[PDB]
């Protein structure tokens, strides 16, 4: 059939900065609970693009790509907490503009 659960909301309030066509600096305000590890997951909306990245339950910023341009991609933070339960910091993020493909001359 089809799958239901509702989303339980954030705990705290996700930001991006640095971000670039081809990549994205995600960071939070740290949660509420303490963690041991920290696997963020970002996918390309429509079904797109997706990666899995690794970070220390102390590390409160982590980048992600390489990522694509002018295109959004929902990032995860998922805090694997030790031994109690998990949350999922959801995140929206454009990626900037890429430069064309065409390559030509250049000056010193």
């Amino acid at each position: 059939g089809s799958s239901g659960s509702s989303g339980l909301a954030p705990p705290r309030h996700l930001g991006f900065s640095d971000v670039s066509h081809d990549a994205a600096r995600v960071f939070w305000e740290g949660a509420p609970r303490p963690v041991r590890l920290v696997r963020v997951t970002y996918v390309s909306s429509e079904g797109g693009h997706s990666g899995q990245t690794e970070a220390p339950g102390n590390a409160t910023s982590a980048m992600l790509g390489p990522l694509s341009s002018s295109t959004t991609y929902t990032v995860r933070v998922t805090c694997l907490y030790p031994g109690g339960g998990s949350s999922t910091l959801t995140g929206r993020v454009t990626t900037k503009k890429a430069p064309s493909p065409s390559s030509g001359p250049s000056s010193g």
